[PDB]
DNA sequence: AACGAAAACGGCCACCACG
DNA sequence: CGTGGTGGCCGTTTTCGTT
């Protein structure tokens, strides 16, 4: 189980993200989606004692938000070496739908020779919006996008890596492979609610949590 | 953090602007965006003890409102020398938006060879109104200033610099890469009042503060 | 320098209007724009130890307001022979943009045949108003302005001459064409207020002047 | 049975009044 | 001065009548 560093949030979770498996963070823009993202991609890397999975990471980015200074951040929350946190993360933005799924190519025949833990795909849906924008062509971004996901679980199954996949909501093909559903929503300030929206094993429940410039941590009212 | 001069403006940054970041400040006209830009290209030379980044300045101009004289008088209100101060920020007008990005071509070579903290762009939304007018043209403009905000994220990242452009507010793109926004409006005399319109880690609050000879500077009743 | 007639204004310009630039006077409509123009065209025939030119002046009308009974005040008030005034003042109207930059091709040939020290152009951004009034062709508007602006600055290098130029506020590009800009409001009854709102060498300042029969010319509570 | 014309209804734009 | 509501005009669709 990867800690999210957020203690309520691993509550929530009974201890982190199940690796191996898919979890899926639905929510509106500017939830904290990314900044998730951002906290996991170094907590992964921590022992496994401390709620790691003491491998790299890998942040496949669609919308420019990625910030090494953040990993370095949450590095030094943790008391982790940044430099060695951005040399355990490879990074590489996906131009096109098909770009994206092309450079999974790649991750998984690099993901061989070394361990890694985390994957982040973020704005996962974003390019099947702005790349297939015509009516005609949705079967063809579905397709494309089941595909996707199927590469995904068996990146997962194959590594035993945890897939994070990041959808602004302004498909009901995730629901059956994602195997939990948590809905973000804001709260105002820099406070996140967050909610569980399926789980075979966990409750629908709630959980509070704040972004913070190290972190992404526990709401501190 | 680099001081604004505004002690109340920097208590509502927190001390003053994130180097290596974009900064965005959307007001009326004569609101004194420019009259900020002229304090910040002073500023930015004092010690990191006085608020400063101990960096030379840039200037990019495309509205015609540079002063070195303001800048002397920044100099002098802190003690800095006006000249070295106008040693210490390189100046040049772009004529259109195609020029207003080749000086960028300039800019980043130049930065290399020297410690600069600011980079300023007054007008930066003027050039691609003035310019790209018509409206089967938007596109282009538009696409034009998302690479010139791409180039100034690059150049931030690469310099640790601070990233200051001016809009006239008589674009949605600005605002995922912008990280603070600040609305700036008119009180009567020469007192202006700013607002903070979104930052994931500032309130949404105000400050008053007032533009003096001297300075960008606290209002003072 | 070419006197204004009114001390505390000359004073405000620290002896008058540089002859060789253009100085521009922006303000509401009543404000007396064209009041100091008609001064000035006969002030310009002045001696030099009085304030003057020594030269003709040229006035360039397109709002009907051309009095040369005021001009005949003007030269009675500083004893000028009025006919001689008159003799030494070239007027036409302009019909448009169009005619308006026409016009000043005969401007640059009479102006060499005889010394001019005044070039008025009465509601200059009017006719730019009245016949640019489409949105499509704001772009043509600007463009015959900054090309007539480019004429202006060429004459007043060529003959020496004080260009001035009248706007009704009910273009950013004057702002680095023009030297001096003036602000310029009423004070109830015939008494304005005028302000210094750009100058490189002249300091941001106010000086209360009056609109009389005989002259432009200092309040007198 | 098909086409054309007339009438009615709905939507959009402009003007006036009130806050 | 700005926003909201009401009224009027225009356009489109449907129905009826005539060829």
């Amino acid at each position: 189980q990867i800690t999210t560093g957020s203690k309520e949030l691993d509550k929530l979770l009974q201890g982190g993200i199940e690796t191996g498996s898919i979890t899926e963070m639905f929510g509106e823009f500017r939830t904290g989606k990314t900044q998730i993202c951002h906290t996991l991609a170094v907590t992964c890397q921590l022992p496994i004692d401390r709620g790691g999975g003491e491998g790299k990471a890998m942040y496949i980015d669609t919308e420019g938000t990625f910030r090494p200074e953040r990993l370095l951040a949450v590095a030094e929350r943790y008391g982790l070496s940044g430099s060695d946190v951005l040399d355990n993360v490879a990074y590489a933005r996906a131009f096109n739908t098909d770009h994206q799924t092309q450079l999974l190519y790649q991750a998984s025949a690099m993901m061989v020779e070394s361990r890694y833990a985390l994957l982040i795909v973020d704005s996962a849906t974003a390019l099947y919006r702005t790349d297939y924008s015509g009516r005609g062509e949705l079967s063809a971004r579905q397709m494309h996008l089941a595909r996707f996901l199927r590469m995904l679980l068996r990146l997962a199954d194959e590594f035993g890596v945890a897939v994070v996949i990041t959808n602004q909501v302004v498909g009901n093909i995730i629901a059956h492979a994602s195997t939990t559903r948590l809905y973000l929503r804001k709260g105002r300030g820099e406070t996140r609610i967050c909610k569980i929206y399926d789980s075979p094993c966990l409750p629908e429940a709630e959980a509070m949590f704040a972004i913070n410039a190290d972190g992404v941590g526990d709401a501190k009212d």
